[PDB]
DNA sequence: AGGAGGGCGAGGGCGATGCCACCTACGGCAAGCTGACCCTGAAGTTCATCTGC
């Protein structure tokens, strides 16, 4: 009955049209966004944050689940199209070079085949 | 010598023993800090030791 009535009530929640995952989402909070156009070239980094009066990371955007990382070598999972700061530009503020560069490799090889699949 | 040393019954009868108004007035009764120090996690990897080849 501990996760049966979640179950329960998540399957009430996407019946009656409350914003929720649908098979393989996450309403994770994102920070700041990417924007491009059709062929690359980065525009603006819009944010949208300010909420709290502690500044969270952004709303809650209706993103794939994260596969759950978490490892010596956290760079060979890698999510979908939404990861780190160090994933997509390869840039670590604490964590250094290599360590970052090979999330930003493997997520480079995740977007590679799902765009071939 | 023999005496008799008071018989008697009244000793408070009357009423007030507090009249007032206070018994507090002031303002403080916290000031300063702590209220947690460390760990031990999910999850994948990694090294030297257990064992067979």
């Amino acid at each position: 009955m501990i996760l049966h009535a979640l179950t329960q009530y998540y399957q009430r929640k996407a019946e009656s049209d409350g914003g929720i995952a649908q098979e393989g989402f996450e309403n994770k909070e994102i920070p700041f966004i990417i924007v491009i156009d059709k062929q690359g070239n980065f525009i603006q980094l819009e944010d949208t944050r300010e909420l709290k009066v502690k500044k969270k990371v952004g709303r809650t955007f209706l993103v794939p689940k994260g596969l759950g990382r978490s490892g010596s070598k956290s760079y060979e999972v890698s999510n979908l199209l939404w990861d780190h700061y160090g994933y997509v530009l390869a840039y670590a503020g604490e964590k250094g070079q290599e360590q970052a560069d090979k999330q930003h490799a493997s997520f480079t090889a995740k977007v590679n085949e799902l765009k071939q699949a």
